């Protein structure tokens, strides 16, 4: 089934914590890239992260809340207004042919 | 300066070739992947290509007349009506914060 994602919770109290779940990532992968919004945009990249070394590097949209897990989970803490609404995740495979999964959470 | 791309030529004939070069590619190169329009999505990939090993892997938009070249370049031959407009470049670096770049021409 399809690379999907899910955030627990799904409705989250400003100031709290919410972690961003990732279902089906394909084999063979290289990175994964997440975004906030609907779309791949590098001026929205929260983080790039490269597999082959386990490391994790910032992108713009980064608020230093954020950290990204081996299995491309994303968790924020201290959840802000502004972290509310979409996010997507781009898989990067090694054959570069790419997949994309949004992304949502409520703040309160 | 930035990630460019560039068509040549800019207006092409139906039945012709256009090749679409790419300017300032940064280091640290793991890959490009070329889509159809003006933003990364899986369902318009063209093809996915991986340095390292020279090798193209077509993606869903995939026409079949499309060559991709080791410096990220794109030949388009035999275009139709529906290749016009824009196309979408994605440069993966090895840290995952990626780039890209649009892209077009125009068919008459
Ligand atoms: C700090 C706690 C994080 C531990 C990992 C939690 C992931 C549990 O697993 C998840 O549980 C969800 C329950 O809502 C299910 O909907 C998901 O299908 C399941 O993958
Ligand atoms: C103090 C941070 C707690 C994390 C919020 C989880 C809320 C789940 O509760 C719904
Ligand atoms: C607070 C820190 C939470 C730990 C981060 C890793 C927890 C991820 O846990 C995993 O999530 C996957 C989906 O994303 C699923 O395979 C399972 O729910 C679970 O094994
Ligand atoms: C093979 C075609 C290469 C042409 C290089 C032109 C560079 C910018 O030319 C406009
Ligand atoms: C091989 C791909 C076909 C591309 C060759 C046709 C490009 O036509 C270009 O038109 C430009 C118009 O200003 C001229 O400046 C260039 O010299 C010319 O190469
Ligand atoms: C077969 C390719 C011809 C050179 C590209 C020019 C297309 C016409 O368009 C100017
Ligand atoms: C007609 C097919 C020939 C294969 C293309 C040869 C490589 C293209 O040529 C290169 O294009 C780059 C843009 O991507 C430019 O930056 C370089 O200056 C140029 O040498
Ligand atoms: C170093 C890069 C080598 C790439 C191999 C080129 C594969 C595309 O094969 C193409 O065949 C066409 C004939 O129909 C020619 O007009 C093109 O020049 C050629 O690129």
């Amino acid at each position: 089934a399809q690379l999907t994602t899910e955030s627990m919770p799904f409705n989250v109290a400003e100031g709290k914590e919410v972690l961003l779940l990732v279902h089906n990532l394909p084999q063979q992968l290289f990175g994964y890239s997440w975004y906030k919004g609907e779309r791949v945009d590098g001026n929205r990249q929260i983080v790039g992260y490269a597999i082959g070394t386990q490391q994790a590097t910032p992108g713009p949209a980064n608020s230093g809340r954020e950290t990204i897990y081996p299995n491309a989970s994303l968790l924020i803490q201290n959840v802000t207004q502004n972290d509310t609404g979409f996010y997507t995740l781009q898989v990067i495979k090694s054959d570069l042919v790419n997949e994309e999964a949004t992304g949502q959470f409520h703040v309160y």
